[PDB]
């Protein structure tokens, strides 16, 4: 057995050889993950979003390694007074999958880490949080399911760890997660069918046709939590979709707090992530809360999606 | 705080005043649930079906209160040698939601309890396990999610309990679960669209139309675990569907191990459960492994389903 | 692995064949033990006496199997209104070893169970709690140490169980605890030397002489918690002593809440328990809070003690 | 609530400002402590010495921060191949209190940390492990009792932390532990009376005299585990003694693995630690396994001991 902490030490070349700093960063994360886990595992015994947001924020600050944060909850960025010397910033979705807490369904936490652009010693600015996804130095998520797992990447593969309540530590369970060769599952909220772009509606029809030669019809799976659907699709192959519609002309997902970190993780696992036309990671952020259409998973599935959008324009 | 054990004592009138026996029955269940939980919570750190099956079987026998069992795993019934004096039989689905274990997604355990028809002192026979669902004296399930919960009924409401790892006990969290007045979520594997009965395909179209006056289009949610989708729908309202198709002419779900206990639970919560035409609980079992189409959840939703099947016959 | 609950079922002949009632009795105990354990295991993260007293009292009442209780904390007995139909009474020392909580040292819980003398339907009276120790139908203790263990007897041996946090259940670890053939450890508060009876002072000198032929000098061990010193001595052999002195002319230990249950346990393990002259279990209680000199452990050691008291009278 | 990890960060001035290295050091310790804790908490469900030794050894090496270790178990020192670049060495007593495991009594782990004398890049030698106790840069212990606690010092006070199973983290419970003004408890194995030095026998008599003006007679407490007796005495005041005798002419305790770290901790808490004549920390080690008489606790008590040895020479 090998712990997350030991693993970080062992992989000295990752994270630009700044091992000591990665350790501090993930230490903040796992602590926050442990705290949230405790409250969720006894939720039965909206409000949790705030709790998660507060605990993760306090933890990151206590490591004295982050200059400031950006939360899906927060309207403005949060500058850590006394941390001006820090050279890292973190964007996060404290509790992804709000509609699942009360129903004992999987929810998660997403984080994205960037190296600041503004001079050390100075307070960070939105400039530091509006960099394209391709500049992230680290990304990962925490899934709170039957078991609690932490998944992350620095650019050298995707590593997953499972929390062991018996020990109180995160243990390595898979060092190199990769999407299998082919996917046979699509994850989308099909109730929103009539409002999806014509290309997406076509892909859905594509997915339901009878073609044993290509594993069709695919299976449908949609938990309602980006983190949990992604995690399953990554292990078993599949694609997750959340296109634009009436309620969300530019999609529902946040480009910086959700799309970018998951996109970085998908790409590092040999998958693909796009807004249906361009690479998520190369999009230049316009605003902190910018939303974006999102399609991620096995490379061939996302491609089929882009093709259908191409051949059937106009939503 | 009140424990499951204390609650059982307090409700002396339920279970036909045989309090001492209910206690023993649920004691077997929660122990099995605790054992399985432990292995699942560290699954990361098919095979689990066997483990769950063995642990639940051994636990029920050790209470010396059950004459024998029937498992979705077992081909034949299991007679407990030395328990001929027992007057209860139990049918179970040890681990519902096989495809979810490896992906850290919710799975569950389902149990159904019947009073034997054959004379005590004698070994039980299939006759004891082929009684209609309306004869069950108890039914419930265990959901292994972010938290582990046990839900059951004896005919006087549906009671849910949440396991507290800190204490090592199940605690009452909701004494009277009821479906809310209206449902706005449907749970079905839409990838199997083309093979569903025409009436079901119509209902799906119904679900996706724009009619704010009736909360349409509904939201789509499908975890892939009967226990977890049911649980969510029960708390938030909704309907779960698994009709017949090519791969399963009579549906996929087992009538005795899955449909009946969930049907008993749905009805006790003010909901409805049918095979699309008749009441699940009144169906006279033909065989131990009989499968059946299944539609369960809010009463009005299941009715809409029955109506569409009525107006559009032939699958 | 076998649980406490399963073990009770398996031993149908013990407790006068009233299996169902023993189960309810120990269920109250283990629940109280689990609750206390939780608060103690995070004590760092006098007051606990009250907490323990309240939790055990509430638990016993909730099983609707006990007519009333007597606590070392309580001045008067506690009659359970609505439990007049109960035929059992319980005397207890909720938290034995007060001076150990703040120092992270072992403490315990002691319980004694009697069958009432007064007619059912009527409220219990001190008469029910003043019966000699030889009438107990059950006795045991819970030790909260590196691990939490429950030890008890009904008259057919001493059984010990260890709590498994991973499972949340008590598991059988030893079905027949017996003192080894010989003891080589004495447990007494030697700082109180000058005030001990002359016979006890002689025994202490005896214990420190050089006589390899009899394993002397013995080893000295004194944790400060009756439960923990007893438990160790029972497994490794030894004797525990708490004689009379200035601060306590009749000893410090309570005859009914401490001496009797431990005496019943010691005798069932092949050991001996006396006040230095007579058998603890045959003493006829004079008052609820009666104190008594107490010497318990390996039979030969207690005998040596009685002999020295005999040969050197006057304290 | 503040974690051990956060506390270390917050106290940047301690440990010679080498914060990052202290963090790695204690991370190895707490992990080993968590692993051992798990096996001990289910011991019921000699051998543990080896387990503890192996787990702590593997953990320290995995942090790639220690050049090598010295264990009370090991005959020779253990050089970490591939860690020649490390500048720290650690001496340890993996499982102090062997005779307590089987009896569910408190046991502990002791560690001592030194900065090497030999050039980096080179393999460490006994020279690095034979430095006087006054050169330690860190010392502490882990007590496995009703709760699991970690206590340590770098020269700026004694800090204690309690492990929270609910969270899986160590939390600060006391930042500045100090012996109270006066002690009233002595901890010694009195069964070995006749073989103790005359001065010690006199002190024991001193301890048992009647002198309310000085809190005499003192109370006697002796758990049999150096870690647990020390911990209690530190919180409540008291003195622990283990002098020389026949079985151990130079005492039983190891000078480097036991006496030095506890001596450093006692002094940092305002207490005193000596071999009955000189300061433990200033003794120049002669051999790796050198034993030494040891007296530690409240300053005035140890002084009384030194005085009696002075006035009554010859053991
Ligand atoms: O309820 P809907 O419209 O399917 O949206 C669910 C999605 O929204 C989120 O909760 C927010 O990102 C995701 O976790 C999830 O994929
Ligand atoms: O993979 P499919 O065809 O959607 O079937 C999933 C269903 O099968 C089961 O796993 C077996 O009953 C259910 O738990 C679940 O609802
Ligand atoms: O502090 P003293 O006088 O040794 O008394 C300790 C004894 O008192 C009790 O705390 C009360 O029974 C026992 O648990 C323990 O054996
Ligand atoms: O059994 P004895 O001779 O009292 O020795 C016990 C002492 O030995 C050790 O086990 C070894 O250091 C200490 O933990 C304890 O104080």
């Amino acid at each position: 057995m090998k712990t997350l902490g030991e693993f970080i030490v062992e992989k000295q070349h990752e994270f630009s050889h700044a091992t000591g700093e990665l350790t501090a960063l993930l230490s903040a994360i796992k602590l926050g993950a442990k705290i949230i886990h405790r409250d969720i595992n006894k939720a039965g015994l909206q409000k949790l979003d705030l709790f998660a947001n507060e605990k993760l924020k306090a933890a990151l600050k206590a490591r004295d390694i982050v200059a400031g944060i950006a939360s899906e909850e927060e309207d403005e960025i949060v500058v850590f007074e006394g941390c001006e010397h820090a050279k890292y910033v973190v964007l996060m979705d404290p509790l992804d999958g709000s509609s699942n807490i009360d129903v004992n369904v999987s929810v998660g936490t997403i984080f994205s880490i960037y190296r600041r652009v503004t001079p050390v010693g100075t307070p960070v600015t939105e400039e530091d949080f509006l960099q394209p996804g391709n500049k992230q130095v680290a990304a990962g998520y925490v899934v709170y399911g039957s078991s609690t797992m932490l998944v992350y990447t620095t650019g050298c593969g995707v590593h997953a760890f499972t929390y062991d309540p018996s020990l109180g530590v995160f243990c390595l369970c898979q060092e190199r997660m990769r999407f299998p060769e082919k996917g046979k599952t699509y994850s989308i909220n099909e109730g929103n069918y009539i409002k999806f772009p014509n290309g997406v509606k076509k892909y859905i029809k594509f997915c339901q046709e009878e073609d044993k030669s290509t594993n069709r019809p695919y299976t449908s799976r949609y938990i309602g939590s980006l983190v949990a659907d992604f995690h399953r699709n990554l292990l078993k192959g599949g694609i997750y979709l959340y296109p634009s519609t009436a309620s969300h002309p530019d999609g529902k997902l946040r480009l910086l707090y959700e799309c970018n970190p998951m996109a970085f993780l998908a790409e590092q696992a040999g998958g693909k992530a796009s807004d249906g036309k361009e690479r998520i990671l190369d999009i230049i952020p316009e605003t902190l809360h910018q939303r974006r259409s999102f399609f991620v998973g096995n490379d061939h599935m996302v491609e089929d999606v882009e093709r259908f959008i191409r051949e059937f324009p106009d939503a």
